[PDB]
């Protein structure tokens, strides 16, 4: 389907998200594994590093803040930067060519007692389709495969039928 | 090279062993991921489950006993059995067809102040080559690939030049 494809070279899915609140741990482990060309990071280990005192269900379901995500990247030799919007196709193209990972911070369009769950995903790269559309390739931690998102649209449809608005990005993993 | 190949269906290498003493954690995570068709087990998490109080270098380098390996499999819904020898080609063929994993317990032929380090590896399956040789396919946690071992020989040459005698096996993961 693609005429041009630009991906993070060594990105590989090695684990998927089950019943826990560790989406940002999944996302940062896969981006650091790709930019360092390693297999040592795993979500559980990220989470235990940042939340050493939580146990049981609290450990299982407590997610991360953007500050915790930025400090984690600094501890692993990166300098992540918060961008308070969705990255453009050109931005993704240039960061991907430079081997810099991008985490997506998404907010669920569908509500539940007025609250919009937050969910983090990873950018894998970008591509131009045969009809000219400019797309960003995304890995959502629940899936064993990637999605393609038109770059003009800031709401990503995910595999269970929900929709997440890409409201901010952390780049530099 | 093979005329017949019998492997554990969903075995996949998802991580390799760096500077730690967690070979048995690597081996059991890959065998349980394959027999359960999952990606949730990782060596670090096995080790932390069995050694919750060790920290720092003690945590990093303390390996497992066979009893700890057997109790770990019981906690994950398996009934591993210790066999005080190398499994035969036929045994590997039948266990593999039945989706039962086998851990190799190896002892280093080369010594260091009279001590023979212990190192655990995983069986992936078995195969018959085009010249008729009967072989067992092995994954050593340090490698990103498999080895083939003639079934008549109980000493496996590994990738750094050392040799490990297969002295016992734990099957049933
Ligand atoms: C994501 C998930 O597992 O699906 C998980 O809930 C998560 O990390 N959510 C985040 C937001 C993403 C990073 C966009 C969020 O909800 N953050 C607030 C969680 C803060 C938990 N508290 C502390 N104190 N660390
Ligand atoms: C293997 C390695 O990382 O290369 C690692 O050293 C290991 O687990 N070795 C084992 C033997 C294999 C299971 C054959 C071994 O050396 N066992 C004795 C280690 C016991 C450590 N102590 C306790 N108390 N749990």
């Amino acid at each position: 389907n693609e005429q041009y494809v630009n991906k993070l070279e060594n990105f590989k899915i090695r684990e998927t998200q089950g019943n826990n609140g560790w989406c940002a741990g999944y996302t940062m482990s896969a981006l650091l594994n790709a930019t360092y060309n390693t297999n040592k990071y795993h979500a559980e280990a990220v989470m235990r590093f940042l939340h050493p005192n939580l146990q049981g269900q609290q450990f299982q379901f407590t997610g991360l803040t953007p500050r915790e995500m930025i400090y984690f990247g600094q501890t692993q030799g990166r300098s992540p930067q918060l961008l308070n919007r969705m990255t453009t196709y050109n931005e993704v193209d240039n960061l991907t060519k430079n081997n810099k990972g991008i985490a997506i911070l998404g907010s669920r369009v569908e509500s539940r007692n007025g609250m919009h769950a937050g969910h983090a995903m990873a950018v894998v790269g970008n591509a131009k389709l045969n009809n000219g559309q400019e797309v960003i390739i995304i890995w959502n931690p629940w899936d064993n495969g990637f999605m393609t998102q038109d770059a003009k649209n800031n709401v990503i449809p995910v595999s269970n039928g929900d929709h997440y608005q890409w409201y901010s990005s952390i780049y530099g993993y």
